[PDB]
């Protein structure tokens, strides 16, 4: 499967039934489906400052470029969720508009992911994919230049391709997160990506962050889906998924205004 | 085909294999847009249509009106003759069912007037999969003052609420549907919105949007179901348009600057 062509998105249902099943992720977020839910109190983010000293595993898998996290790390204010890995969904050099949520129709020019599973029920993300997740979401805008991002970003030249891995050294991950992390969207909804299972609470913060026109260029023009040695070379661009009908769902909020 | 459930938009490809393909519509027009002085006013010939009666049915995907071959659009390379008329739209919920976007944003609902290659081509559906084979004019509807004009459709509509039922509607001038300034308007290569799919169509959505009334809208999104009469699981027939394509690399054209 890929974001472009045949096997594009449009196409991923023939091999992957949940792509055109309910609950579908990515979403618009506009007025007409948010209502606000006092209920949804802030989320505390344990164990994110990783140690500087130890180093976590960032991967290119054809698909996307994930850092894996460690199982200490996790989100409470929900069962307790352990952390699993995060990745980005970009634009490309001439189109720096990637994001996946969009909100009253507007495309950030990217988007983090920061995947989550229910440890108090399963042994693992896998296992939880079909039950289980918790993803939070953070909108980028171009803008200024992020010391934090580039903490990952700086190791993207060293996973060009497809099956290779490089070492980061640990960082506190709530610096990739925005402003007034108690202000957030909150839904039920989908992997935006194969196999699609409909099994992932969504909280997307309220707030974006920034990164620079230079840190986009670098990570739309970094990375490819194939390997090193493959004689047709695919960049990895674009990779987002279209928003999704809303079949009925609402939008909760955490903020009223 | 549908549009929700198992059988949605995700799975047309399925089925139909240029639902996947390439030059897929309906799309964002955003500021992709190139001026091009080569797009002229097209003119709406036959549209003065005899106070003779025309055919409105449900076929269960769409309510559409049969138009009669000697109406035709003058001013592209070769005859479009008209073939029929339908609608897209929302629902009272989320009142936003256009099919194209303009800037991220959808309008109420959309008009589209179907048109085939009547210099190449004996019929629509002999058109349908051929090259230069269809042309779609598209009007972008917000509510506003109420519309006599679209009512000349819209009060039919009681009597085609369920799949095959069929309606007379005496001629009327279907230019009143068109908005002001029909001189202005957004050109570009892409396809039917609907199975197949196929990318046959050369799309004019004119710039501006014409008005109906909340109660026009609201009719229009309350009156139809996609079901038979008898069937024991009414379907409404809401939210029946595309969620946006990528476009990537393209231009639209526009007959303004
Ligand atoms: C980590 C729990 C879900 C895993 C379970 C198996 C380990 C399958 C999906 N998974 C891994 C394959 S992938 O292609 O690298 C990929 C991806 F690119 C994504 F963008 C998203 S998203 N946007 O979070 O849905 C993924 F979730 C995701
Ligand atoms: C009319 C030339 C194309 C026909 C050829 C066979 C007659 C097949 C498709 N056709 C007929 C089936 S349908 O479901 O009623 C339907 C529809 F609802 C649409 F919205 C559009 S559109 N204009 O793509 O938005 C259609 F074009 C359309
Ligand atoms: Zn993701
Ligand atoms: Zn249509």
């Amino acid at each position: 499967w890929t974001y472009f062509g045949p096997d594009g998105e449009n196409s991923w249902s023939k091999k992957y039934p949940s792509c055109g099943g309910l609950l579908q992720s990515p979403i618009d977020l506009h007025s007409d489906i948010l209502q606000y839910d006092a209920s949804l109190t802030p989320l505390e983010f344990q164990g994110y400052n990783l140690s500087a000293n130890k180093q976590f595993l960032l991967t290119n898998n054809g698909h996307s470029v994930k850092l894996n996290l460690p199982s200490d790390m996790h989100i409470q204010g929900l069962s307790r969720y352990s952390a699993t890995q995060l990745h980005l969904h970009w634009g490309n050099p001439n189109d720096p508009h990637g994001s996946e949520h969009t909100v009253s129709g507007q495309h950030f020019a990217a988007e983090l992911h920061i995947v989550h599973y229910n440890s108090d029920l399963y042994p693992d993300a896998s296992t939880a994919s079909n039950k289980g997740l918790a993803v939070l979401a953070v909108l980028i805008e171009m803008g200024s230049f992020n010391p934090s991002y580039d903490k990952i970003f700086s190791h993207l030249q060293h996973v060009k391709y497809k099956g290779q891995e490089a070492f980061v050294p640990g960082f506190n991950i709530e610096e990739l997160l925005p402003e007034r992390t108690a202000e957030y969207y909150r839904y039920r909804g989908s992997l935006t990506t194969p196999p699609c299972n409909p099994t992932v609470l969504w909280t997307v913060f309220r707030n974006p962050v920034q990164i620079s026109q230079e840190q986009l260029l670098a990570l739309e023009t970094a990375l490819y889906c194939t390997h090193m040695d493959d004689p047709s070379p695919r960049e990895m661009i674009n990779n987002f998924r279209q928003v999704q009908k809303f079949d009925e769902r609402l939008v909760y909020t955490s903020f009223s205004q």
